Order: C-alpha cells, then structure tokens, then sequence
C-alpha cells in the first residue's frame, strides 16, 4: 500500500552523502577513502588530486570493498588502491595500474562506476544518474554572507525514510504535542493562507502568523528545506536548513546547517537547542509504520504542504520512469497557486 | 511442511495481552496507553471512562504509534491522543477531534479499527474479530473462590508458537527427561486410560495414576489449560492455569494462575517453584523446530491429548476459512469418545 | 549474478565439521551430543560406542534438538537420548526405545538420517551424500611422519563463503598489501609459470620463485589445501593445510593444520603468527561482496589458480544436476596441463 | 570536619533492613535466608517457626555466610543451616546440631549474635542494641484505616547517608529547583512559623500556608518521617511516609509507603509519581560532599527543622557514648517550643 | 619513596583545565555551569558576564555540586545558581541571592572559594594560589602568526601523572623502542651536546642532530613544552606544544596544540598522526610504577633533560613550604648552564 | 583478629605462577615476556637461553614494566628489553645494555631482582627468598609413571586467600552440604582416625571408610595437597593434586593436576567433572569471611586437618620472623603422631 512504489528517480537527484568534517575524519589520511551507502548503493569516497570523487564500493578484481583500501600517489597523480590486491583506480573509476602483471594492457572491463560528486556547503554531495540533466544541489541562503556565521552540524541518522524527515521539519501544528516546553506554536488552531509554488526545482511557500517572524521557505526536492525566519520587530534574519538523505528503505542521514547573524555567542548553544528539539521529533517519527508514506494516509487541510510534497514525489516517480523528457517536465515546470 | 498453514481462526477467538498489573505500569498514569503485539497485529490499549480499549496502533492521519500518546479528557470524556499532531480517539475509534481544525467535521475516513476488550482474572484479553460469535474468555475455576487464593503471575515470552507451549503443559511423558530432580512423574511407562472429549469449545480430559492426586483438565481452545488437581487423601484442590498468546510467529506470551486453599505460605514458594519448572522446560521446548508443528512428526499412543489438539487446530482452521456457518460447528459442536 | 547458483555437487564432499578437541569440549560427558551447521543443515554428533556418529539435530517425535540431549547405554549399548520424551537412537539413526511404550514395537516412521562421518587427522569429516561414491576426505601430508610434529588449531569462523577463503589461501598477489610487514613476497611483479593438474579428486600445481623454497599444492576439492614448502638450501619441509568448511550461506568455518620438523619451539609461536596473518587477511576477505563469486569479476593472468579452482567448481555443480555417472567423471577425470 | 562523629548511637535505634516482600522474594522457599547490611554489618534474615529472625551473617565455624544457606526443619523446628559444614542455627543464634559430630556436646563458642527483628507495617525492623531499652519502631499513621489504602514500596538505593536523605525530605526550600515542573511550593519566599517539638522520641512540626492544605510532621529519630497532608477545602488526608536506613557510610536504603483514601485509581499512578519526583532529587542530593553532615554548612532561618534535626542528632551521638542513662534521657525527655 | 613528598608548591601555578571547546559543550547554554579537578580539588567553571570563573563545586549551604545548577541572570548581572535551594553565587563566589529569605542580609559565611581562572589560547587556565605572585600561564608560540594555522585538540587522560607525561614529551631516547615504525630518531646511539637553561621560569634547551631540522624547547613550568621544529633545508617551522594538567594523585589531563604552515592540508591528518604516536606511548607510560617519580629510579648521561626537571621540581616543592621568598627566588631566578 | 599476622615465611616458599602452557601463550614469541603477581609483588617472566627467569616486574631506569617489553637476542644470548628505553636485561637481572649510551660502562644500580624459577610437572614455580634454603618444590606423585597419564589443567583464580582454597580441598564434612548431588561422603557423620605427620616439609595424613578406596595425603608446606585415591576392589589408584598460589591479600590462583590409569577417556571429562564440583565450591568458599583465618573461629574435631595445618602455620609465621634457624628448624623437623 505505499504511495511512492518506484524509486528511479532518486537516483537524478544530489543526495548529501556526509560533511566535509566527516569525510576528512574517516580516515587517518584526511583523504579516505571512506564508506557511505546512498540509495541501497555502497560507495567509497576518496579525495584524489584535491577532489573527492565517489564510486562504487566494489572493486572489479575481486569484490573487495575499496573504501577500505587507501589513497597512494604516483608521478605525482593519485589513484585509489584496492587493499585486496592493490588494483590502482583513477578519479574516472578506471584501473590504471595492475601490480600482478604492470606493463601493462588493462582490459577495460577493469573499470568502476564513477559518479557525480562536488562538495557544497561544506558537505559532500553525490548524484548517480546523469541521464537527465535537469537538476542541481539543493538551496542553502547566505553560507557566504559575511554579516552572518554558519554552523555546518555532524550529520545524524533516524529510522525512517526521507520523506518522513521532510514532512516532519515543514509541519508546525505537531509544536503542541511533540514539543510543548520547548517551542511556541505562532499558528495553533488557525488556518493561515499559504500559497506553495513550484519554482525551478524548489517547493516554495511561505507562512507568516495572524518574539512574531515570517517563515519563507524555498525546499529543493527532494528532500531538501531551508527556512528563512525574519523577525517583524527588526530585520534580523536567521537560516535553519536540513536535507534528508536516503540512505537504505529503513533510514535517512540528514544534515542541519544553522546561518545566524554574528553574535559573540557560542555556537554549541544553538547546536544543543536543536538537538533537544531533533530528540523530541524522533521517537514520534520513528514510531511511523509503516515507514513509507502509504496511500491510507488521512490528510485535512492544514496538511497542504505535505499534500503538495507527496503529489510533486508521485508524479517524479512516475515522469522518471517515463523517461528523460517526462522527468525533466516535472522537474522545471514551475506552478505558482494561481 | 506445517499441519497449520492458515491462521485466520485465530482471529475469533480471545487472547490474553497482558495482565492487568502489566497494563497499568505500562505508562505513568495508571491508564496507558500500552503497546502490545497479537497475531503480527500492532495494538494500542488504553483506559478511557473506565473501560480499557483496544484500537490498531496506528494514527489514521500519519500513521504515529498510539502507544506512545496519552489518555487526556475533555468535558469529563477520555480520549486516546496520537503523539504526533493530537487527534483524539474515543472507545470505538473514531477520531472525535482534529486539533488543527476543531469545528469541525471529522471525515468518517479517521476511524482507527476497535477491538473487543475485557479484563477477566486480572488479565487483559482481546478477540479480533467478531463476526462469528461463538467463542468466549477461557475457563479458569475458582477465582472467585473464598476458601481459596489467586497468584497471577508476570507473562513471559518463549521463542516457540503458542501450539508447542500447550502442548508442553498437557504433557507427562517428559517428565523424567525435563524434569527429573523437580517433578515426579505419577504415570510413568504407564498408558492410563485417557477420554479426550469437545465439551462448549474446550477440550476436556481427566487422568488418574493406578501425594497421589486426579488431574481433571478443562482446556478453552485455542491455548488454555485449566487443571484441577484434587488429592485422593483428602479432598484438597489446587488448580494449575496457563494459557499461550499467539504473539507472532516466532514467539508466545504466557499467562500462568495458581489458585490453591489458603495456607500462610508466602506466594513468592509457589511462583518460584513454576519457574524453576519453567526454567527447565524452556530450553527443549525453544529447540524444537521448525517451530510450527509439522505433519511429519510422529506420533505414538501416549500423545492422545496432542493428537486430538492438533485434530481440532486443524479443523478450526479450515472452518474459518470456509465460513460463519462451518466454524461455529466445529467450535459448538460437541464430540463424547463413545 | 553468482557464479556457482547450484549448491547439489556440495553434498558429497566429506568437509570438516569440528576438531575433535572441540568435539570432547563441547559436552561434560566428552562424547557428546554437540550441534553443528553443514551446507546448512542442523547436525548432531555424539559419540556412541566409541564411533562419533552424525546425524539430523531433530528428534522424529516432536522435533527437539537432540544436541541438547545425552548420551547415554543400556545393556552395554550407547545411544543417543532425546531431551524432551528420551526416545533413544542407534548410530544409524534408528529409534530403539520409546519410554512411553517401551514393549514395544517402534515405527519405522521413528528414524532421523544418519550421515557418512569418520575422524581423520584429529577433525570430525561429515559427508551428507553417499549416493555418487567418488570422494574421500581431503589430502594432509606427513601427519603420521614421526620426523615432524603436528598442530591441530582450533577452528574459526570467517564471514564469507568458503570458496573465498580457499582463493585467498592460494593466492601471492595480495601479500604486499594485506602483509607487507608479515609475509615476504616470493613472486612479486613476477609470473612464474604454473601448471595446473586436476589429479584424483585434487587441483595440483607447484609454485618457484626465479630463505628461499618451492610451494607444492595438493588441493583436494572443494576446500582444501596442502602447501608443502620445501627450502631450497636444505631438505627442509614445512606443511601448512587449511579446509574451509562451508556452515551456511554466509559463513565457513575454517580448519588449520601445521607440521614441522620437531625443533623444541613452542607450538603457541607458530600458531600465533598464523593467527597474526588471519587477522590480517580477514576484514580484507569479509569486504568482498556479493559473497558468493560472481560472473562478472575480472580475472588477469595471474588468477591461473582461481580461474582453474572456479572452472571446476562450476562444472562439479552442474556434473552433480546431471547425475551419478557426469558427477563421478567431473571429480576422477584427471587433467595434467598439456 | 563533620559534625556526627561517633555512630554508636545509631545501634540503638530500629531501623528498617527490607520490606517483607522484598524478604519472601530473596530467596525460593519464600523463607529466606536473606543478606542485608545494617550500619556496616553484615546480617542474615531467615524466617524461622513463622518468625524473622536477623543475626550476624558469618558462621562460628568457619565464617561462610549464613544468608547464601538455608532454612530447613527437624522434628517441627525450623533452623539456619549454614552453606558449608552444614551447622544449624536457632532463632537465638545458638548452634544446636554440628552433624560432624552429632551427639553432640555443642561448646558454647558455637554462637552467633541474635538481633531484635520485627515486622511492622511490612517491612522488616532491625534493632541491634537492646541494652538502653528506650526505643521504639517508628511511627506511621493510618497502616489500619479501613478507610484508606496502602502503598508499601520497594525499597531504593541513594548513594548519600541518612541524613541527607531526611533533610531532603522534610525540606521546602527546594521545590521552584530542583521540582520545578513537579511540585508546587507552597510557601515560596514565605517564613511561615514553625514550631519544632521532641515528642517521645519524634520530632513533630507543622507547616500551613498563609488545592491547599496542613502539613503534619510525626519523626521518629533518627531517620523516619510521617507526613499527614490534609486538605483545606474538606477533612481528605493523605499520609506520605519513608524511612531512610543507615546501610553503611555511602549509602542509605529507602523505605516509602503512601497511605490514602480508597479511590479506584491504580496504585501505580501514585507510585510513578513519586518515583518522579525523587528522580529529580537523586542526583542533586547525591552531589552533596562530603556526604557526612559537615561543620562548616551554612544554615539560614528556613532550615529550622534541619537544624533542629542535627541539634537532636549531636546530642543523641553524645549521649550514647556517655551511657544509658545520658541516651535514654536524651530520646525521652520532651521539649516543646516555649 | 617517592621524590616530590610535597605538592604544596603545584598550587601556584596556571593548569589548563579544559579546553573553550569543551567548556563550551559541558552544558547546554554554553556558558557551563560545569565540573573539572584540579589537584584533586573539585571546580566549577561558569561564564559570568562574559568571563570565565573558577570556584569551589562545593555551595556553602548544604554541599551541593554548583557544577550540575545553572547559569543564571538578574537585573543584566549573572550568577551561578545552585541546583538544590538556589543560592546564586557571583563572579567573586559572594553569595548574592538565598530565595529562602530574599530581602536579605547575607551572612558573610556565605561565600566560596573563587580562583585566578583566563582564557589564553582556546584554553581554560586556573591557579589555585596567587600568594606568591610569581607565575605565568605557560609559553605557546606563534598562535597568533598570521602564516600558521592553530589546531587545539581536545584534551585526553592517561593513568600517570603529570611529571611522567612531561618527562615523556622531552625524550628521544625511546623513539627506537616504543616509535619504530613511526617516527624517526635523530639522535639514536648519539651524545648531543645540550645546554639546560632555566630562564624565566621556563626550562629552555635546544638539540641539534650531527629532513632534518632543529627542536628549540622552551617549557613553562611545571608541566609544558614548547618545541619548535626548524628545518634546516628551508626555513619552515612547526610547533607541537603540550601541558600536562596535575587532575588528581592517579591521572592527569593532556592538552596539545599543533601550530603550523597553512598549507591547504586537512587538519584531521596532524591530528591522527599525533594520535597514532600518543597511542604507541599510553600503555608503556602508564606501565611505569610507582606513578611518582621514585628516588631510587637510575639516571644516565642521556636523561640529562629529565635529571633538571626533576632538579627543579624538588627544589620548587621545597621552596614552596619555605615559603613566598624562596618560592619566588627559585620560579624566578635564571641558571644558564656556564 | 587474624591468625596469620605476618607473612614473611610465604616468600621462603616455592610457588606456582602459570602453567607452562600459559606462559608460552601470554606472549606471541612463545618465550614471554609475561607478567604474574606473587605474595603482592609484581614479577615478569620472561624464556631467556631456554631458560625461564623470574625478575621484578620494573625497569630500573624509569619504572617501566618489563613484562610488555620483549625477548631480544644479540650474539646468540638472549636478553630481556624494556619497553621504554630498550634496556636490556640478562638472566641474573643485570642490565647488559644501555643502547643510549652503549659503550659502556653500566652502573651497578642498573639491576633488578632475580629470583629462583623452575619448570616442574609443566608449571612454573618462583621462590622469592634464597636465605634459609630448606624448602623444595611441592611433591606429585605419578607424573613420570608410564601406566597413567597427567592433565595439567589451566589455573583458576578465587577470591579468597590460599589458607581457605587448601583447607577446603582436603575436608570431606562439607561433601553434604556443598556437593550432595555430586561427590558421595564416605565418612559422613563418622569420626575415622587420622594421625596426622609432620614428615620432612609435608603434613602427611591418611583417611580410610569403616567404589571404596584409601586416601592418602602428601601435602608439602605451605599450599599443596597430593591426594592418592587406592580402590579397595582392585589397586587401582587415581591422583588428584592441588597447589593454590598466594598472589595477593584477597584472591589466590590454583593448580590443579590429575593423574590417572591410561583409560581411552577424553581427558574434558575428568576436567569438567573437576570443574562442577570447583563451581559448588567456589561461591561458599569466597563467602567466608574476613577473607583472612581468624583467631576466633570455632574448631571441632572433625577440624584436626586444619588445626594441624594452622597451627603448623602460625609456627612458621614467628620462626621466619626469629631467623634462619628457627624456619628451618619448623620446616625441618618431624612430628610423628606418637
Ligand atoms: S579485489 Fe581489488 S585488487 Fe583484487
Ligand atoms: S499522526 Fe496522529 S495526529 Fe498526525
Ligand atoms: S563454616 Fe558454617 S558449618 Fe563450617
Ligand atoms: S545546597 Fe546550595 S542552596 Fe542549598
Ligand atoms: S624505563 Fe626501562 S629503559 Fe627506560
């Protein structure tokens, strides 16, 4: 009974895969190479001449997980080094060196699916499929505004799918029963006007009540939210951004990434606040069964965001399995409520 | 290879879920709500205007686990309120408030499935389904008995289906094997004469050996056992309770009552010394396997009792499938060896 | 994708199942019972009048596990107890007592399969499959050769299939990095010529480099391997054997043998270097996935070995399809390269 | 630098060791025997002839603990049989069967020190000094109002000393932090007049305001407190009681009962309650250092009653080193304020 | 046997005791309040007003741990308030506010101990005596460059104490045993010429050997090390600092700095290297026994470095108890070694 | 209150530290390094020239523990090197080599103890104190008699002291209490007569019943029991023997050794009916308390034993304390019961 039966078109998307931080840390190198799993999928990232590539976790020799290998240079270009048999692999997931038999001719069968991957934000991003060309890295506003600081948090795992992680950080009327003693409700029992456009790529809306601020939320699908919170006494701005990765059918990474106005504060403050608040979601959410979003579910009004999330979700799914020029339709066809 | 391959008659008939001690340390207030499982189903009870409830542990809006909301009251009512976004359930399921829009009118879609539900001896037992109407809350004797004293004690979970676990309790044979420091065995090598009959949907037998005692056994279907033992010198009752809970398929929760005249021994003597016995049938009976019962097993004259369970588990479950009319018969009908 | 989809031809093959310390160990009594997992078959081993018999671990009665049972003699004769209702079993798998009806005549329904099972070289060897008679248990050289001293080590489990743990065990490639600081080389950036034989039931080659010594394999089928190293300046002979016993879908559980001239060293410093290169090669072996080999790895030249061990594996599974006659010439057609 | 120095006045008093639940539960045969600690030392507690009794747990023989032996009978009485060479013990203390040499004379060396042990209110009372003959079990109200019902809690750990556990108690001050969301103080910033009374043994105060309701304080020295709360609007009351036992020098165990009117409600409720509230107070008074009473502590105007605690305490610790006559006038000469 | 009987003297110097980062993140506000140990003796740190305090974890009142209270502010002032009746104590350890009886007047009893407590290089330095008024927070170099970049590491324990920690960090003479295949000795088999200077309260000596490079000392005393390494082929420089914090008679708490060369590396590959050597230390350091400095230990001509410390310390621990004169003279007189 | 106040006399004794096998595994080389702890005193063993040594466990230089440095060889002697700075030490505790400053010349100083060492019966036995030289190695009998064959089981540790392990091995009254279902009593409730011999450094006593057999006792002085089990039917004779070792105030580690009739038994099953009856043992045997003999504990005759060997024990606590002559007088003198 799952709304979302077919998963293709997650694969056209970026999905962010770990930070920076995590990355440098996972290995003693600062380099990798280092393990993640995207979409079922195991990769091995590894930063070869000053470039994070990401590819499959396979070597193609015999099956040894590369992420367990090491980055080693030679003539001064780097290669990742299988740990089974020493299989050297290029930013393009060929094999470029054979130690048993090294003069050479590499066969190329001897090769690795290499995959798109930039680092954004301070967060590595990955995207598998090519194919369509019609989509970019999610928004994050003002990482580079240099009237502000910005906290990039270590990345944190809940059990449950991506879509639910998303629908719970868009959702205010759960503020009085998820968090009563932490966070004030500004829309309890109303029904304010909220317009949601789709805009290059992006859910847009924006939620003002009847300290009070207005919410501008610009959400690049699919998984991805970043809310502007602009005081109406003052204009101090302050930036909460998440993206849901999805890891496996049964989790989701996600990456908090705090932007707020230079204050001389120190920044575990903000950090521990959204924690507390992140451990009151998470019992709720991970309650969630099933885990994927089933057509039974119940929506009223004030569920317009999450209605409109899961009907731009089905129709990608659909458009992706149609093919290329399906897909990209329901990607870059903006629709503004009008 | 399993003699009991469907399982939709155990849908009719009621199942302990817990004990009513367990109930109520289940949450704070004394009313739940509680998480229990019963035939691979997810269930919510909940005390609410007196009466605990039983209802699907899932929120009809974005599928929360009941389980873990509270019982709250309005205008001297009690509701079931999900933790999520705070929709209200009453005793029948249907949702009686939308917080987000209160005025209302709640869509007939939000109705969570209720369950029948009533506490006897100090347990909590809860029928599925309805639609047949002929079963009934097991047979325990003597609970309102005032010569005699109750012990119900904890549940406790096997690794073994609910049909191993009667079985086991019905059983003398394995005395000497399981239990041979602890029991004696009053039958040994010995084949009493034993007439198993189908009396009002309990299976009824009496056993006698050739401190000497009868064991008259009424045994609701399907996975109770009530045994009286009456002492021949002197006419002194004690009356032995069990009945399995089909959990899941892997697992079942048991329910043990002692009942005995009073006597100003401490109960903690008789629920230690069932332990110590239960603590040694355990282990054999978790290792049979596969764990449903199997139509190769073999069978020899002292297994009388469990042949003619496994007759009528067989039968039940193919009336059931047949229909209202078919499964009334085989429950209601009575059968006299002669 | 796996290489291997038919695992038939397995069944009969004689593979170890336990040391036979580990078999004394495993029950106060010394023989017995004990569990073990074959090809993933539940197997019980008791010794019964001096012979360690093997069999199917479920009782015909009511399914118990029979390894948590007893070995016990009446009349002079052992058998095997059931823990549950004690039927007794002979060594050919035979009830011969139901205590419950002792007089008798017993079922012939009450038997469990008795499997092929022998003690060679202080390791318990099951055969599940006698039907094709053309296997015996694996090659060791010089057990028996007074000039030498032997050491059984304890099993270990690795988690990958036991064909991956046989190719990393004839394998040079790998050593310079899973063992640069632990294993010299011989052959690096070499390929030595190597032939391959297939003679009575074993693949044989013999590996030169161009302290110094040759490298001869005698390699019964499916898992085992007899490396006989000879040292070049001098007669001296060092025997290193391993059989990779396949548990289940997912694990082998591996078998380690090391004879040596006597030398007054401790046996523990030869089995703690073995056990220094284990390490180092197990996460490496547990990376590679799939498990079972698949068709899709590339091999090089320098993969003879592998190529020749999966060639035979893969026509040993369809040969045993076949039946009795394309099985038997698979395993005994011999095959010297040229 | 603390203020109790000598302790040998504690020796004096009853004090609770476990409740009779608590005691039925230590051991299968519902009899004991059972290991606690009182002051240090270590006692076993066995029921013998449906008797309690509490004597040193260390055999005359070769000093292995009574309290992992057994209670087992000879001719009608009941003994404590030691664990190791099987002497048995009377409800004295005195050894009375040595079965090494059974007929007999048994020295009287072989004795072991007998103890006051009662049980009241079920719980299990300890005295282990008789020779000043002044004091009593502490008081609770209520134990026999056929109107209210009864709560007998397990007993819990805190890692602090007596006293500490009763100035938190019987103490105000420290509701609006360490009870913010709990417990309503109903005397904030108030200095409401207490008058502080030694009564027979018991300190007795009062406390009323300026739902609310009286505060009636019934203390028998040295660790007990009996709180009678009475409504204002109507005559209801509820008593909580608890008793604090000096088990050694860090730590003390905890005896609550909660008394009230019959209601229907579920005792867990009030249980959970509770438990709450001292959740909160754990780690705040288990921060106290040095966990004896210290000199140096500053006290201001609103710790009257813990002052006059520790006044009373002081003077008790002196008196009994002094003697009986000095102790016996200390515990029993009334003081009532003016 | 121990060398340094008197630890009086260890009092007047500036100890790390955590680092900002982890001051910052030991309470949710980020301000603290939070728990350290210095010379045994239990603090609490708290951010007051923007600076930094160090007092006694000990409130006057009735002994809690402020450590575990609060943060607090009233009228724009700050105050550490106590967890259990809300003392609220300022910057100067005056208590300014008891709630009990607000109006007021606070006894001067009222009052804790406050400590020379500043901030320098990410680090939280505190000095429990200032009477002498002699010493210095201990000398880093080059934090403030402009060419460099800073990594303060989070702090770590080993089970030693401080003087073997230093001790430790100023030998090459282990390299070869507990380094090997690490890190490289410069010096092995060697005599260098070194000059020990004590010059303003710092032990400064530079070694030279016979890519290679010069290692310039200048350690605060008691328990820091500043070495520069200058390479001799270019003039590039790196600084590896440590201070060794005395927490308690068993342990202490080591905080290291790495200042070097920005150079577009990422920092986590300094950081684990510097693990890596500090992990091949730990076990053999915490291996050495008695934990202090033992006179009996035999010194040669290589551990003249170690002989001066040691020299200084002594003298250091008995100019303390002589008193302020003979401390400052022997902090603050130099001794150039000619 | 303790018998034994002072322990000078243990360290004139022979003591078992670790069985060979346990020696040879503690280090991977086979030859040690290895640490034990003996009387309180932390020894390193250590293979040097085919000879085990025993030494203080603490390098002279800087304290560092020898036992987790290395065996090392140079022109064919072997050396014991400390972990730290690689000082090597030979089999008479004398540093060899100081590689800092290696030529040379080493102080005197630079020495640690050596103490007797000795591999017997496949154990390895240290004697920390030469100066009165009249005791020897425990006595076993059998373990070079051809007809049997020895198990040299690995040592166990209890927590209690060795007094208490061998005063519990050679006791039969406890057999009722502690091993009813286990070991039969062949003396129960008799007084057999049993002289009891002071016999050239062993208590020597013999017991017979009024299958049966003889039990004759060898019991060298201070801690081992040789039992000799002679059947009556048949001369058949079964040797048990025990050493427990005095490794520090709270714990010994014992040596068990059976010797037997060649049997074609697994030697598992004579171990682990060995390790039953130590199981029942073990926890009423750690129950006695205090852990040391007290003067206070009441003796009966069926205690002779263990009144001959306190009292043999306290004899040589004061004669160690009086000189060379008085110990050897005690160990040396026979005492014939006549
Ligand atoms: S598996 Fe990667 S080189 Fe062989
Ligand atoms: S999931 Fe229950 S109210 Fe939304
Ligand atoms: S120790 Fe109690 S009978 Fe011997
Ligand atoms: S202990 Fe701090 S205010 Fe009372
Ligand atoms: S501590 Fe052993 S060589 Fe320095």
């Amino acid at each position: 009974k799952p709304l979302l039966e077919d998963k293709t078109y997650l694969r056209h998307f970026w999905h962010p895969v770990c930070t920076l931080n995590e990355f440098e840390r996972a290995n003693a190198s600062g380099h990798g190479p280092m393990g993640v799993t995207l979409l079922g999928e195991k990769l091995v990232l590894a930063r070869l001449n000053s470039k994070i590539i990401a590819a499959a976790d396979r070597c193609a020799h015999r099956s040894a997980q590369l992420s367990i290998g090491r980055v080693c240079s030679n003539a001064g270009k780097d290669y990742l080094e299988c740990p089974y048999h020493g299989w050297r692999y290029d930013e393009a997931g060929a094999c470029q060196l054979i130690p048993a038999c090294p003069d050479k001719s590499i066969s190329p069968r001897a090769k690795i699916s290499s995959f798109d991957c930039e680092v954004k934000y301070d967060i590595v991003w990955v995207r598998l499929d090519n194919s369509f060309d019609c989509t970019q890295i999610p928004y994050l506003s003002d990482f580079d505004n240099p009237d502000m600081q910005v906290i990039v948090a270590d990345s944190y795992i809940w059990e449950t799918v991506a879509e639910r992680r998303w629908e719970n950080f868009t959702d205010f009327s759960h503020f009085a029963f998820v968090h009563p003693g932490t966070l004030y409700d500004p829309f309890f029992a109303s029904h304010p006007t909220v317009y949601v456009n789709r805009v290059d790529g992006e859910l847009q809306f924006k939620l003002a009540p009847p300290p009070m601020g207005d919410f501008t939320y610009r959400c690049t699908m699919p998984y991805s939210v970043n809310l502007e919170i602009k005081l109406w006494k003052d204009d101090s701005r302050f930036v909460l951004w998440t993206t849901a990765s999805p890891v496996d059918n049964k989790s989701c990474r996600n990456f908090m990434i705090i932007v707020r106005e230079k204050d001389n504060q120190p920044d575990h403050m903000h950090l521990a606040f959204q924690k507390r608040v992140l451990d009151e979601d998470q019992p709720v959410i991970e309650s969630q069964w099933p885990l994927e979003i089933q057509t039974s579910e119940v929506s009223v009004a004030t569920d317009k965001i999450s209605v409109q999330f899961r009907k731009w979700h089905k129709e990608l799914s659909l458009s992706a399995v149609e093919g290329r020029e399906a897909f990209r339709d329901s990607v870059l066809t903006n629709v503004i409520e009008e």
